[PDB]
């Protein structure tokens, strides 16, 4: 009953996503604010504080979606000057955060995020 | 009463029509609703303004964490309707809710024009 094995698969998805999508840093945050996984250039970034602020944003967005008679917004894109941010809700419990340089193709990051999200959904569904 | 306030509502009304938006809101970062235009009817405007402020504050801290200035434009994609948030003069938030059938490039171009018009109004307020 030890998985353990399923958590290593989660980190592998994050590591592959950072390399394939050519992302700067990748995070997996639970809606309760807990950091599940992180990959890439995690040095010089407060992972704990990032997870807490992600949860606060997603919770505010969730309540806002319900107010307009809409289901939770699955994808959130925030464009910056040098680096951009992408957020994807995986199975309405987990948030996949992807930080990448603006020079990287938006179509490329989105295509890889979809593959990562689908891989993660299958892992979280095996966790009953 | 207040010529500048009528100009603010006019920008929101023009934005709803021109960008073909469902509903448009103007929220202060402190959670106060400034203006609203469009299909405001079955939406709790006070609760929307409070949740917008909470989200913008979390997003502001998230931008600072990644060594970036506050994101001027925040996009949240849905199944039927999408949401757009634009920070006007780092004090006011312009919330635009629109159907996914509307062009993303069209909404963004109109939001920029509305934001520039609003910045000029808020700067005349001293």
């Amino acid at each position: 009953v030890m998985y353990e094995e399923e958590f290593t698969k989660i980190n592998a998805v994050c590591d592959r996503l950072t390399k394939d999508a050519n992302a700067k840093v990748v995070f997996l945050v639970d809606k309760n604010g807990q950091l599940i996984s992180s990959a890439g250039q995690t040095q010089n970034i407060d992972t704990t504080s990032l997870a807490s602020l992600t949860a606060g944003n997603v919770a505010a967005m969730g309540g806002l979606a319900k107010l307009i008679g809409e289901n939770e917004f699955p994808n959130q894109f925030h464009e910056g000057a040098k680096d951009s941010l992408y957020m994807t809700i995986v199975g309405s419990r987990v948030v996949l955060v992807v930080i990448f340089d603006n020079r990287t193709s938006l179509g490329l990051v989105r295509l890889r995020i979809k593959k990562a999200s689908d891989e993660l959904t299958k892992i979280f569904e095996s966790l009953v």
